């Protein structure tokens, strides 16, 4: 009530201790500078952003019950964020660039009118988002940049508990662990999450389709990039620094809105992108591992390498490794006579997915050694159109199916694959 209201004020002017000209002075707080109260003289908003205020926060704060708006941005207020837990008004939550220390895990309960949260800049202890902040099924905007923000990027922050969610902002922590799935669906538009130790692959933006603008740069994700078509709405995307591989997606270099793309410093294979004229492209010369330093088609070698590597899921260490146009010069697993591919060896890579037809597609080749890894499907019969096929060393992965009939001066081996044989 209104008393309650009136003590709990009293109490933050003690803490935050203002200056004598602040204007906290009047009996009534209802009266003082950058408040604004309710005829009944309920405080509703504490609107004090750049101030120059000095002290700490009062844990009464959460008695102020219908309290809408606080701002406390651009201050140098110390000691612990208080709990906030029971401000079922709170709209707006603005506490950027102080000197906070720490923000409890129950600071967010029951704070079921929560649309807008920024605490960005402040020293924070280490803390994880917290489960308390699934009440706030309206939330619109969360920004917690530079916060000390650790562990795993939550899945409760998907459109399950939180579909209206628009800003989420969390660059410059300390996340670490992959994407969670359960971020399908959401319909998030403005994603930051540059500048940490995020892992795995990138999958889940498929799901995303109202993103404009998606900044994953400085992270240690991997893997090849997803297919964009569905992001109609996509602008600005920041993938730079980080170990992507695969090619450029078609699905990308064809997306309409797309205005600023950042790619620099990632495995990308295949042949450099040609983006539309009028989105801005930050592709550093050799940054990455493209047949040509410009525009242009593979040699056909690599393009029948590359769909190999393609159908083994884009090995991570092939997509370092295979720089350039020239198979023959210091490639994993590639040998060459006379600029013919005749070896390709890549036992004990743990390489994953299947063979690919088009090892068929090079005539040359004499050893095809693929021993010890996790391949599955069957063997494709092109691998019995190579002449000069010599060995196929297929041994010890999950293969399955009949092996289809080679020429009887070949040497097959499946020798470990205990579905041989088996129809799947
Ligand atoms: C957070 O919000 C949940 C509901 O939202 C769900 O969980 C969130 C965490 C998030 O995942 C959301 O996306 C998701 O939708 C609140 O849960 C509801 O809480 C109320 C009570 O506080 C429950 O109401 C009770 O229902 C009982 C039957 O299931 C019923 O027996 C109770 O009646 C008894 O008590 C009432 C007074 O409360 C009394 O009037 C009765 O006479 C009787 O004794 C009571 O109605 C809902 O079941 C919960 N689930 C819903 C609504 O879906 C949760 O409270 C909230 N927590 C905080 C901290 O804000
Ligand atoms: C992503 O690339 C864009 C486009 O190159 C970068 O934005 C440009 O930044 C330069 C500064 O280096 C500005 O002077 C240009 O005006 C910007 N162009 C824009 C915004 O269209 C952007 O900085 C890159 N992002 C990262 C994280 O490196």
């Amino acid at each position: 009530d209104s008393d309650g209201d009136l003590s709990a004020m009293l109490s933050l002017k003690k803490s935050l201790n203002p200056p004598s000209s602040f204007g906290w002075s009047d009996p009534d707080p209802c009266k003082w500078t950058h408040i604004v109260c309710t005829g009944t003289k309920r405080v509703t908003r504490i609107q004090i952003g750049h101030s120059g205020l000095q002290g700490t926060l009062s844990p009464d704060l959460r008695n102020l019950s219908e309290l809408e708006r606080l701002e406390l941005q651009w201050n140098n207020i110390s000691g612990p964020v208080p709990s906030l837990s029971g401000l079922a008004s709170l709209q707006v939550l603005m506490l950027s660039n102080n000197n906070f220390d720490s923000i409890p895990s129950d600071v967010f309960q029951g704070l079921t009118s929560l649309q807008s949260v920024e605490i960005d800049n402040n020293p924070f202890k280490s803390w994880e988002i917290p489960e308390s902040l699934r009440n706030a099924s309206a939330l619109q905007n969360f920004s917690a940049n530079s916060a000390n923000v650790s562990g795993s990027l939550p899945g409760f922050l998907g459109p399950d508990e939180f579909p209206g969610l628009s800003i989420l902002h969390l660059a410059f922590n300390n996340l670490e662990g992959e994407l969670p799935m359960s971020l399908a669906g959401s319909q998030v538009q403005s994603l930051w999450l540059n500048g940490q130790k995020l892992t795995g692959d990138i999958t889940v933006l498929q799901n995303m389709t109202g993103l404009k603008e998606v900044w994953l740069h400085s992270n240690k994700f991997s893997g090849p990039l997803p297919d964009f078509s569905g992001l109609k709405e996509l602008e600005s995307l920041s993938l730079r620094d980080n170990s992507f591989t695969g090619p450029v997606p078609a699905s990308l270099l064809s997306l309409e809105s797309l205005k600023v793309v950042n790619l620099t410093n990632n495995h990308l294979q295949g042949p450099v992108p040609v983006f539309k004229s009028s989105v801005s492209v930050d592709l550093d010369k050799d940054s990455n591992s493209f047949c040509l330093s410009s525009p242009g088609e593979c040699d056909p070698r690599v393009k029948s390498l590359l769909l190999i590597a393609s159908s083994f899921d884009y090995p991570p260490r092939l997509a370092e490794s295979w720089k350039g146009n020239d198979p023959c010069t210091n490639w994993i697993g590639i040998a060459c006579s006379n600029g013919n591919i005749t070896v390709i060896s890549l036992e004990k890579m743990e390489l994953t997915g299947t063979i690919s037809p088009e090892f068929g597609a090079i005539k040359s080749l004499q050893r095809i050694i693929l021993g010890i890894n996790n391949l599955t499907g069957m063997i494709p019969q092109e691998l019995t159109t190579l002449p000069n096929l010599k060995t196929l060393d297929v041994s010890s992965n999950k293969l399955f199916g009949k092996v289809p009939g080679f020429r009887s001066n070949v040497v097959v081996n499946t020798n470990g694959n205990p579905d041989i044989g088996k129809d799947k």
